Formats: structure tokens, C-alpha cells, sequence
């Protein structure tokens, strides 16, 4: 992705979301849109963004249901024009396979969320995350998400998925993660609040890119 | 809930969803609406249903993000008129507490999904589910979801949460669960396809209720 930086656009107002995304568009190639924006403004916002900004859109829907419901969520999400969807691994292989089947049908991609970035991830997800990643490899998953806030776990995840797999990583900035350290292991970093809550989101994005280029 | 039966309305067309819900409204008082319907027809469908049918609405959004994102999802979902939201416990206590805080602010309820009903739940979720349920109890959660497809696990869940907690259970019918056995432990059953894919959804609901009344 352009500059190895993905904008997490979690503003909950179409006007603010459009303003900030337009201000930082020169510095990115992909926008992650999640439920805060979609549930506030509708699924139509995905195709609006994709057209207006000519960016790729990852739907961060943390898909975490039974196989049959997962298939329906993926179908609706790709129909809305998303390029990829983020799916939890913790509910197991059949739930992940359902999403992979729809992505295959529709010519799109699945990202598998292994370990989450927030403190509570330590309770249950962290102890299963290596096995969730290995499950991903066995299912043929090629795109993964893992935590900026724990670079030793990001390293272990990269070890499991290999160098050919694509790995993106949230928790940079607001949650405490560092762009340069995270990019030792991940291919791209996700950044939300550090950019979209900044007084000057373009300046915040540019500052991040400047530290990335230096690596 | 009326007749201990909650309709899982996962049709993805407003006209079909309205038809079936109207046909079975005499047999229920609560409708579970999830992402298949919401992502196809918009969040406004929640208030439409609540008004048209005068039913309680549980938003089954399997909420499974970091605390800050969970808060935004819950806020948008209650603003849309939902009475309650279903939240995963696997991501940990901070993520669950975020949802509880918004529910407290807005006068609504959180249901904690412990163990899921599909086969893949056995991989990772089942081994954590007793601890997820105990975490719920410690956080003061009073409403829980657990699997019709494993009544021995539903029994263990009920043991952890006590008799005062409210427990609803999906996986009845299509996934293999039985209404009567599940209601030995759960307060209410969730039923989707066995009703909404039936040639006569009212007859399917009535058939289920006749077997419930007999218990
Ligand atoms: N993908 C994802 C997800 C999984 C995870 O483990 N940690 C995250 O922060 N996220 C999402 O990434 C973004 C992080 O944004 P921020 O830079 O912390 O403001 C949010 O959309 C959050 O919901
Ligand atoms: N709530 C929930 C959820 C958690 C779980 O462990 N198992 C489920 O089936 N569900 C949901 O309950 C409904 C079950 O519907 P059905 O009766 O199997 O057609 C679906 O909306 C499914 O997504």
C-alpha cells in the first residue's frame, strides 16, 4: 500500500470522514472502514469512498459469527464494493472458510485477525493466537492482522505466516505502538486517531511517512 | 420473552423480512436483528421493526473490537433504537466493559456471548468459555448467550451465571439443537432458518411453541 500506511477512518460523520480522508489522500492508497462509520452513514459510504478517492477499501468488520452468517456478511460487504474484509480467527476454521469461499466467489480478499492490540487481548486471544495463525496458513490465508502494541508477538506471527504473506498492523500511535518498530515485521501499519483527531491530519500523516521513509 | 422464543431475522431483503416477521408476530415479543439484514437494508430497519411490530430488538452484532471501537459501535446501535446488543467475551474484559459503559449511559442491555454453537467453536472458544462466563459474572453482566447444540455446555454455563441471570440460546433447528432440551437451561431459544425458510413460518413458529408449552 502507498507509503505502507492505511488510514483507519473511524469518524462517525460523513462530512468529517470525507474531509479528513481527502486531506490525507496524497499519503495513502488504502482506507480501512469499520462499523463506527458504516453503522452511522450506511454501507453506501464504501462505494462513495472508493469512487471519490480511488483508494482500496478494507472493511474492518471483525467478522465473528457462525459459517452461514459469516457468508451473508461477506456477500453484503463485497456487494457494497469492499476490496477486502477483516475476519476473526478465534471462532475457528469453518467460520474462516466460509469467508474465504465468498471471497473466492467474488474475486476479493480476506484478512485474518490473529492477536488483537488492546490490553484485554492478553486474557484469551493471545494464548490461542499462534494456533489461529497456523490455522490461517493451513486454510491458505495470505493476509493477516496482528498487534503493533506487541512487536515480539508480531515477530512470532510473521515467523508462522512466512515472508510471502501480507501482514498489516493496528495500534500505532494512540494505543502506544511505534511505526518504525512495527514495520520491522508488518508490511503496513494502520493508523486512526493519530491522524484523524490531529489538528492537521495531513501534517500528522506526512510526519508518519517521513519516519517510515527513513527505515 | 413471549413464548420463550426469539426470532433470528437473517433474511437480507426488507420486504421478505417484514413479511415473515409480521406472519409470526403473534408468537414472539423479541426479534434478533444481525448484520445480514442491517448491512443489506441499513440501521433504520431497527426502528422500523420496533415501531411496526412493537417488539424488543436485540442487535446481534457479535461485537469483537478494541474498547474504543466497541464504544462507538454500541453508541450507534442504541441510537438506532436497539434494546440490547450481543457482545463477544473472547476479546477480554476491557472490551466488554466498554459496551457495558455505553449500555449504562443509554439505559440499555448487553448480552455476553460465551460459547458459540457451530462446530468451529470447539477449536478456541470452548476452552475459554467457562472463564469468559466467570469474567461476565465479575463484570456484573446479567444477560448471556450460549449454545443449543451443546446442552452439557449450556448446563455448565448456567451453573456459572446462576439462576438470576438471563440466558438465551441459538442453534435450535437448523444447527441441530432441540427446543425442549435447550429450555432446560436457557430462558429463551433463538430460532432463525427453521422459521424464516419454512414454507409457512407461522406454522413453524406455532409448532415450536406447542412443544415449549408442553414442558
Ligand atoms: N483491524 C483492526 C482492529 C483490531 C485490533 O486488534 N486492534 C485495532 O486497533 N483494530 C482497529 O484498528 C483501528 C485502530 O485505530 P487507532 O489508530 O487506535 O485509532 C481501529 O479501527 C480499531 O478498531
Ligand atoms: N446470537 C448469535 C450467534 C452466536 C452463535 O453462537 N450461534 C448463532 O447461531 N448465532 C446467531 O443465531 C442465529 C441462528 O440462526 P439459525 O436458527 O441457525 O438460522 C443466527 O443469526 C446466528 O448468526
Amino acid at each position: 500500500v502507498m507509503n505502507r500506511l492505511i488510514l483507519a477512518m473511524d469518524l462517525m460523520n460523513r462530512d468529517d470522514a470525507l474531509r479528513v480522508t481527502g486531506e490525507v489522500r496524497e499519503y495513502i492508497d488504502t482506507v480501512k472502514i469499520g462499523y463506527p462509520l458504516v453503522l452511522s452513514e450506511g454501507m453506501d459510504i464504501i462505494a462513495e469512498f472508493r469512487k471519490r478517492f480511488g483508494c482500496r477499501i478494507i472493511a474492518d468488520f471483525a467478522v465473528a459469527d457462525i459459517p452461514e452468517t459469516n457468508e451473508k456478511i461477506c456477500r453484503a460487504t463485497f456487494k457494497a464494493g469492499a476490496d477486502a474484509i477483516i475476519v476473526h480467527g478465534f471462532p475457528g476454521a469453518d467460520s474462516v472458510r466460509a469467508c474465504l469461499n465468498v471471497a473466492e466467489e467474488m474475486g476479493r480478499e480476506v484478512f485474518l485477525l490473529t492477536e488483537m492490540s488492546h490490553p484485554g487481548a492478553e486474557m484469551f486471544i493471545q494464548g490461542a493466537a499462534d494456533e489461529i495463525a497456523r490455522m490461517g496458513v493451513d486454510l491458505g490465508v495470505k493476509n493477516y492482522v496482528g498487534p503493533s502494541t506487541r512487536p515480539e508477538r508480531l515477530s512470532r506471527l510473521r515467523e508462522i505466516i512466512g515472508q510471502d504473506s501480507f501482514l498489516i498492523s493496528p495500534g500505532v500511535g494512540a494505543q502506544g505502538g511505534d511505526p518504525g518498530e512495527t514495520l520491522r515485521f508488518a508490511d503496513a501499519i494502520i493508523v486512526g486517531r493519530s491522524i484523524y483527531l490531529a489538528d492537521n491530519p495531513a501534517a500528522a500523516a506526512a510526519g508518519i511517512i517521513e519516519s517510515i521513509k527513513d527505515l
